[PDB]
C-alpha cells in the first residue's frame, strides 16, 4: 500500500491519564524492508494539560525534544547540579542519553505538545525510560535491588526506604504540580525559501553542535491553504514529515525493487510520512498548515527542484542535451520551464 | 566453490540497445555469508558505441566512476549551473547521490567502458536511477505526479507539459549524440615497479574524493609470466576487477580446527574476485594484463609480503625465533629468504 | 534466563596443550537479540607456562591486549623490521590486525594470563588467526600455494621451501623456550584512581585520556574491592560494560526493562565469569572475598556514571524538595534526610544488619 505512510492509530500509547499522555511510533521496519535506514531512530508524541509535570527518568536513548504547542520547562539533573531551560513553540534541545529530566507545563490555559525524537544506540531500534517513582504501571527501578543491598546502600533499615521511596504511589508518571548546550529555535535564522505562498526554515548540523553529532537537520515549514512546494527531491537526507496544524496532500514518486511508484495521501495532525532521500516530492496545503521535517543522513544534503526559476536542475541541461532527453525541442523545453516565474512554492489553485 | 569469485555471467543486464549496456554486478552477500562487510557496494559496468548520450539521471547511491576504456565526457548538473569534465583512460570521479549526470562517448571510433562503485545509504545494497526521460522500459518519474501539481507546478497546461517532457521520446536511455576534478590512477608514481610488473595505488589518505568513502583505488600492470607474490592486507577488503589480459590468482582463506582452503580461479575481461583483509594472495600474469583494485575500509592498509627482499614480515623475525617458528634452523630460513632477489612481483615460469 | 551472564564454561577452547591456552567466548548475540550493539566483538583468554612463546601469527581483526597476571613480551613484526614491548600486570596494548606477532612468557615461575578483546572488521563477529607454523591442528598458509607459485616466490627448488618452512615440526603454535633473552603498552593504574575510599577503589582509562583506545572508543577500568565492601547502584550513561571477574567472588545486581517490565539479574561470578552491564542499567556489585575485576566499556565516549546512593555524584540527591516531594511516596524532607544517611560515597560496607 503506502510503507512510509504512520497514521496517528500506528503509535502505541504508553502512559495516558487524565493530566497527558506519551505515545511511541512503531519502528519505522515494523512492516516494511525499504527504511532499514531509519531502524536506529523512534518518534515519541507526549501532552500534558496546564500545570503539569513528568517525574523524573532518564532514557537509554539521546532524545531530540521538540515543542509543537504551549510552552514548558525542562530540568536536566547531573550528578553535581541541575540545569533549567524555557521551552517556547519551535524550541529544540538535546536530552543525552542518562540525563533524569523533568518537564512542567507552567501554562495555566494551554496545554504542552512535544515531539520526541529518540537516536537508539544501546538496543538500535528500542527506547527504555527509567523513572524513579513507583507507580501501578511499574514500581520504582530502585526497588529491583535486594533490602541487604538497598539497607547497605542507603545506611538505613528497609522499612524506611520502602515507605520514603519505592511503596507504589496513587497517580502515573504524569501528576498536577503546585503553585497552581542551550534551546534552539528552529525559526532563529531568516527562513531558506519564503514568497507569498509558502516559507521553509531549516537548522542544518553544519549549522548547529547538537545536530553535528547526530547528523540531522530540523525544518519547519509554513504553508497558505492552496499554496503547492513544488515537486523536489532530497540528496542525502531521508526526511520524516510530521503534520503539526492543517491537512497537507502529499505526493511522493518513488523506485522500488522493477516499478515507479506514486504515494498519495492527505495527512491530517499527528500523521507522519517518511521522504526517502532521492525521491521526488511535492506537497498542497488543503488548509493553512504548519509541519515539522526531520532529516537523518542530514551532512551535505542539497534540495534540487523540478519546477519553478530557482534551483531547478532541470533548467541546467543545455537546449542540445533536453532535445535529446524530452519530446519536446530544447526551445519548447527551456520555454516551458520558463513559465512559472515563482520558485519553491506557488498557487495550487486548479485550472 | 569459491563465495569471492564473480564472473561476468553473474551481472544482470539493466538496459542494453545496439548503442551500449548498463550491466549490475548480484550483491556480494546474495550467494555467501563471508562478504557482509560488501554489503553496501554494487558494481556496475557500461558500455557504450562511439557518438552515444546515456541520458541525464540521478542516482540515490554516491558513485565512484572509474574510465577502463575509451574516453568520456561527464556533465555533472547543479542547481544554479553545471560542470562538464573530460574523462581519459584510468580518470576516476566520485559522483555525490541526487546529483542529475550525463555521460557522452565523444569518440568517432573507440567504445567507452565504465567502471561504477556503487556506495549505498539510503537502501543498503540497492542502487537506483532516476530517470528524467521516458523510455520503453519505464516513464518519466515527472509522470507520476498528478495532473494538478503538474499544471500548478510548470503553470502550463497539461497537454504542452505532456508533449513537451512527457511522451516517450527515446526507445531507452543511451542515444545516438549529435567541485573537484578527476584524477588519473597513474598521476603518482607507481609505489611497486620493476622489470615485470607496477602498481600504481591512491589512499584515502592522499585524495579528498576517496578519504570521505574510506577506498583506496590501484592499477596492477604484469607483463605475461610475471607473479605477484604471496602478500595481504592489513585492514583493505580489495574488489579486484579484470581488465585486460588472463590473471591466474590464487587466494587463501581459513574457511571450514578450521579448514585451510586454496581459491584458484584465471580471470578474464570483467570477471571480480573479492580478496578479504588478512587473506594471503598472489597473481600470475598468463598474458600481459591490466587490472583494478577497489579497496574498502582502506584507512591505515599496510600490505605485508610473505616473499621477496623488500616490505618481507617473514625476514624480520629473528633467527632465535624463525628456529622454534620453521622446521628449518634459523640460519636455513634467513638464507632461503635471501634468495629471491627482486621485490613484489618476480619471474613466474616454471623452474 | 540471564542473557547478560556468560560463565567460564561458554567459552570454546580453540587450542590447548601442557604449555598453556587459547580460549574464545561464544559471540555476545549468539543466545539473545539484547546484546546486538556487542556483535562485532569476541573476548579471548591466553594463558601460557613459565618459558614458553605463543607462534607468530596474525589476527584478521584489531586486539586490546590486556595482561591480567604474570609478565609478557610482545614482538609486533613490520614488513621493515619489528618493536618489542615488555607487558607486566595491568598492562594493555592494542595490536592492529594483520600484524604478525608472538608471545613470549619470560618467568620462570609464574604463568601469563591476557585477556584480548577483538573488534572485528573483515567479517563482523568472526576472528581468524594466522599461524606460519604447520602444526598438527592446521599446516602453514604459506602450504596451500601451488608448488610452482611457492618455486618462483621463494627462488628455491620446492624440497628446500618445504624442508625449511612447510614440514611439521612444532606439535602446537604454544611451545617451550630454551632461553628467554635469545604506542607503548600503558598501565590501567598509571593515573589516581577515580574512586577510592576504605573499601574499594576504582581506576579508569577513557578514549578522552589515551589515543589507542580513542580509535576503537573503549574505556578500561579496574576494580579492586575489599570482602564485604558494597559498589552502591550506578549507571553508565552511554558505555556498555563487560565485566571479567579476575580474583575472587563477586555478588552482581543488575536492574534492566526488558509492557516491557522490571528485571533483577542476580549472579555471583567467580574467577573467569563475565557479565554484560548495558548502558542506563542501574548496577550494584558486593564483594563475597577481597576481589580484582576488569571492565571493557564500548560506546564510551562521553561516558557518564551516575550514582543513586551516597553523597558525591548522587543524582537523586540533585532533585529540587519540591519535586522529590512529587517523585517519591515520601515527602521532600523524609526524602533528603534518608538520601543524607549514607555518609560514604561509591563503595560502602556491605554487611547485613
Ligand atoms: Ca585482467
Ligand atoms: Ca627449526
Ligand atoms: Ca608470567
Amino acid at each position: 500500500n503506502n510503507p512510509y505512510l504512520f497514521r496517528s492509530n500506528k503509535f502505541l500509547t504508553l502512559f495516558k491519564n487524565q493530566h497527558g499522555s506519551l505515545r511511541l511510533l512503531q519502528r519505522f521496519n515494523e512492516d516494511t524492508e525499504k527504511l532499514e535506514n531509519l531502524r536506529d531512530y523512534r518518534v515519541l508524541e507526549y501532552c500534558s494539560k496546564p500545570n503539569t509535570l513528568l517525574l523524573p527518568h532518564h532514557s537509554d536513548s539521546d532524545l531530540l525534544v521538540l515543542v509543537l504547542e504551549g510552552q514548558a520547562i525542562l530540568v536536566l539533573v547531573n550528578p553535581d547540579g541541575r540545569d533549567t531551560y524555557k521551552l517556547d513553540q519551535g524550541d529544540a534541545i538535546k536530552i543525552q542519553a542518562g540525563t533524569p529530566f523533568y518537564l512542567i507545563n507552567p501554562d495555566n490555559n494551554q496545554n504542552l505538545r512535544i515531539l520526541k525524537f529518540a537516536i537508539t544506540f544501546r538496543r538500535p531500534g528500542t527506547v527504555e525510560d527509567f523513572f524513579l517513582s513507583s507507580t501501578k504501571r511499574l514500581p520504582s527501578y530502585l526497588s529491583a535491588f535486594s533490602k541487604n543491598f538497598l539497607e547497605a546502600s542507603y545506611d538505613s533499615p528497609y522499612d524506611e526506604i520502602e515507605q520514603t521511596l519505592l511503596q507504589e504511589e496513587q497517580e502515573g508518571v504524569i501528576v498536577k504540580m503546585p503553585k497552581d548546550d542551550k534551546p534552539f529555535n528552529l525559526r532563529s535564522r531568516d527562513p531558506i525559501y519564503s514568497n507569498n505562498y509558502g516559507k521553509l526554515y531549516e537548522i542544518t548540523p553544519e549549522k548547529n553542535s547538537q545536530l553535528r553529532d547526530l547528523d540531522i537537520l530540523l525544518n519547519c515549514l509554513q504553508m497558505n491553504e492552496g499554496a503547492l512546494f513544488v515537486p523536489h527531491y532530497n540528496s542525502r537526507a531521508t526526511v520524516i514529515l510530521v503534520a503539526n496544524e492543517g491537512r497537507a496532500e502529499v505526493e511522493l514518486v518513488g523506485l522500488e525493487q522493477m516499478q515507479l511508484r506514486r504515494y498519495a495521501a492527505t495527512l491530517s495532525e499527528g500523521d507522519i510520512i517518511v521522504i526517502p532521500s532521492s525521491f521526488p516530492v511535492a506537497l498542497k496545503a488543503a488548509s493553512d498548515l504548519n509541519m515539522v521535517g526531520i532529516g537523518v543522513n542530514a551532512e551535505n544534503n542539497e534540495r534540487n527542484f523540478l519546477a519553478g526559476h530557482k534551483e531547478n536542475v532541470i533548467r541546467q541541461i543545455p537546449r542540445q542535451v533536453s532535445d535529446l532527453t524530452f519530446p519536446g525541442s530544447g526551445e519548447e523545453v527551456e520555454e516551458l520551464l520558463e513559465n512559472q516565474k515563482e520558485s519553491y512554492f506557488v498557487d495550487g489553485q486548479p485550472r
